[PDB]
Parts: C-alpha cells; sequence; structure tokens
DNA sequence: CATTAGA
DNA sequence: TCTAATG
C-alpha cells in the first residue's frame, strides 16, 4: 500500500506505456501481473533478487527494480516521459472516443496537438467530434448543488412521460458524494422485464423528451437500452452558462432494477465485500441478479428482489445506506 | 463484459 | 463481420 509503493508505481508506470504507447499486450499484461504481486508482498522489497522468488517476477521486472532501487528513477521510464511520440499518444486519447488504436493513427498522421486534432475535424467521427467539442466541459467535475438540479429534471420528465417509470440516478452523487463526472441515471420499468421481448420505444421516449425541454444536447451513442450522451443546465439569467455534461441512460427490466441498482451504486469495494460475502451466506451476486449456492459446486434459481434490503436480507445482511456504500 | 459505432 | 471505445 505504501511500503511497496514506488515499485508497483513504477511497474505500472511502465505497463501503461507498453499497452497503450506499444501494441505489447503481453509485455504489458506483464508489468501488471508483477505489479499485482510486489503489490501483495507482506515486506520492503530490497533486491531485484528478493522480488524475484516471486510468482510473475522474472529478471526483466526485476532488473529494473535494481535500478529503481539504487536510483529512484529509472531509465526507460525517464525516456518514455520525455518522448513525444508516446507523450502526445497519452494526451489525445484524453478527448472521449479517443482510444490508443486512434491516438497512434493520429500521432502518424501527425495529430500531434487538439489544435490538429480541430484541423482535421474531419479525421474524426461524431463521438470524438463531439468529444473535442466539449473537451474542456468533459474533464470537470459534477457539483452536487447541480447534481441535484439535474436530478430534479430529469426525474420530472421520465415521471411526465409516462407515470409508470423508474429512475435512479446512482453513482457517487447517490452515495452522498460531493462531485461527479457524469450522471448515471437508472431505468425501468414495468412492462419491461425478463421475458416481455423489449419495446425500444421505452428507452426512446424518455431520450425524446429530455431533448424536447433541451436536457440532452446530444446523441454520443443511442442503442435501443443505452443511451450515452450529452447535456445541460438551462443557463439561467444569463451571465452564466453552464457546462456541458456527460449524461447516461439505461432501461432496465424491472426484474432485475435493485441489483444492477444495488451494484451501479457500488461503491467498487461494497459491492466485492458484499459480493464476497453472499458467497459464504449461499449466493452469488451478479450485476443483475441473486442465485442461491448449491453444494454441487455451483447452482442457478434467481431469486425474486422488490428493492435493496431484499438483496441484503437474503445475503441477511444489514441496510447500508447509500452514504454508507463506501467499503 | 456488454453495449454501440463504423467501415 | 470485426474491431474500437465507453463504461
Ligand atoms: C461501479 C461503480 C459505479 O457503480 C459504476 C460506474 O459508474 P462510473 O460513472 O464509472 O463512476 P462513479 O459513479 O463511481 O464515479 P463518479 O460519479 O465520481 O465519476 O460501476
Ligand atoms: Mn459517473
Ligand atoms: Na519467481
Ligand atoms: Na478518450
Amino acid at each position: 500500500e505504501t511500503l511497496n509503493g514506488g515499485i508497483t508505481d513504477m511497474l505500472t508506470e511502465l505497463a501503461n506505456f507498453e499497452k497503450n504507447v506499444s501494441q505489447a499486450i503481453h509485455k504489458y499484461n506483464a508489468y501488471r501481473k508483477a505489479a499485482s504481486v510486489i503489490a501483495k508482498y507482506p515486506h520492503k522489497i530490497k533486491s531485484g533478487a528478493e522480488a524475484k522468488k516471486l510468482p510473475g517476477v522474472g529478471t526483466k521486472i526485476a532488473e529494473k527494480i535494481d535500478e529503481f532501487l539504487a536510483t529512484g528513477k529509472l531509465r526507460k521510464l525517464e525516456k518514455i516521459r520525455q518522448d513525444d511520440t508516446s507523450s502526445s499518444i497519452n494526451f489525445l486519447t484524453r478527448v472521449s472516443g479517443i482510444g490508443p488504436s486512434a491516438a497512434r493513427k493520429f500521432v502518424d498522421e501527425g495529430i500531434k496537438t487538439l489544435e490538429d486534432l480541430r484541423k482535421n475535424e474531419d479525421k474524426l467521427n461524431h463521438h470524438q467530434r463531439i468529444g473535442l467539442k466539449y473537451f474542456g466541459d468533459f474533464e470537470k467535475r459534477i457539483p452536487r448543488e447541480e447534481m441535484l438540479q439535474m436530478q430534479d429534471i430529469v426525474l420530472n420528465e421520465v415521471k411526465k412521460v409516462d407515470s409508470e417509470y423508474i429512475a435512479t440516478v446512482c453513482g457517487s452523487f447517490r452515495r452522498g458524494a460531493e462531485s461527479s463526472g457524469d450522471m448515471d441515471v437508472l431505468l425501468t420499468h414495468p412492462s419491461f422485464t425478463s421475458e416481455s421481448t423489449k419495446q425500444p420505444k421505452l428507452l426512446h421516449q424518455v431520450v425524446e423528451q429530455l431533448q424536447k425541454v433541451h436536457f440532452i444536447t446530444d446523441t454520443l451513442s443511442k442503442g435501443e437500452t443505452k443511451f450515452m450522451g450529452v447535456c445541460q443546465l438551462p443557463s439561467k439569467n444569463d451571465e452564466k452558462e453552464y457546462p456541458h455534461r456527460r449524461i447516461d441512460i439505461r432501461l432496465i427490466p424491472k426484474d432485475q432494477y435493485y441489483c444492477g441498482v444495488l451494484y451501479f451504486t457500488g461503491s467498487d469495494i461494497f459491492n466485492k465485500n458484499m459480493r464476497a460475502h453472499a458467497l459464504e451466506k449461499g449466493f452469488t451476486i451478479n450485476e443483475y441478479t441473486i442465485r442461491p449456492l448449491g453444494v454441487t459446486g455451483v447452482a442457478g434459481e434467481p431469486l425474486p428482489v422488490d428493492s435493496e434490503k431484499d438483496i441484503f436480507d437474503y445475503i441477511q445482511w444489514k441496510y447500508r445506506e447509500p452514504k454508507d456504500r463506501s467499503e
């Protein structure tokens, strides 16, 4: 956690530059398991050798260790830190819709800067075009103060359209979070569940709504179950327009809301942990369900959940507020 | 790890 | 279809 930090931290720098800058999945996949192991290690690593005894720790990694050990630095790391080619790749990547694959091609062609990106707005696609569009606006965190405003509005149409609609803005904002990146709207409806061969207009209805009112300014991707877009709070009596924010919304088959809902709320740790528990408790919890465990090794038989409580009750746990899903 | 664009 | 990108 702290004792074997730089080491893991160095290793990730490394892996990262492999998977991104280079198409070296293995080496990349190498640095990580390593950076993972030394991470596990109950003692202050001292020599490459000592590290070396570890699964995943071969000579190559081990080597960097020492040099890093003696001189808190690394040439390979220092070099990667310099190299504009690589420097560049890491940056372009920031644009929503710009992956490595592209970060590199862009680079080759000579798409080094953002302005490059602009001049060649043509070499880009709508995603990455909106990505470039709200580059500033996107890198910014979503003040809860505004979270609540948004939250509200969204809720309002969801109802207006059809009252049978169920909306949950999940995520951090849900967990009391003073800030957030993008807003996470969970959706569902009655007519929609496990079997009932969809009703796509379901998702469709609302998006259409929020566009109507002008909440949702654009579309990143609109699927028959997943919407990914851009939104904005009505710029008040001028002088202070709002930042364009990232919004996501997904219809859920009511006979698997809460689980998802549970889940999408997290936190990352709470879930695992909680998830880890349902296990001792004869269960299994996944993004959608809560199944009873059978001794044959494994089992199915999807349990019926009417709220956060049920899932809990089931694995027989304490009701934990969103606020406390912290871990 | 499943969902969308795109080519 | 495959292959990228987001989450
Ligand atoms: Mn989020
Ligand atoms: Na070893
Ligand atoms: Na990106």
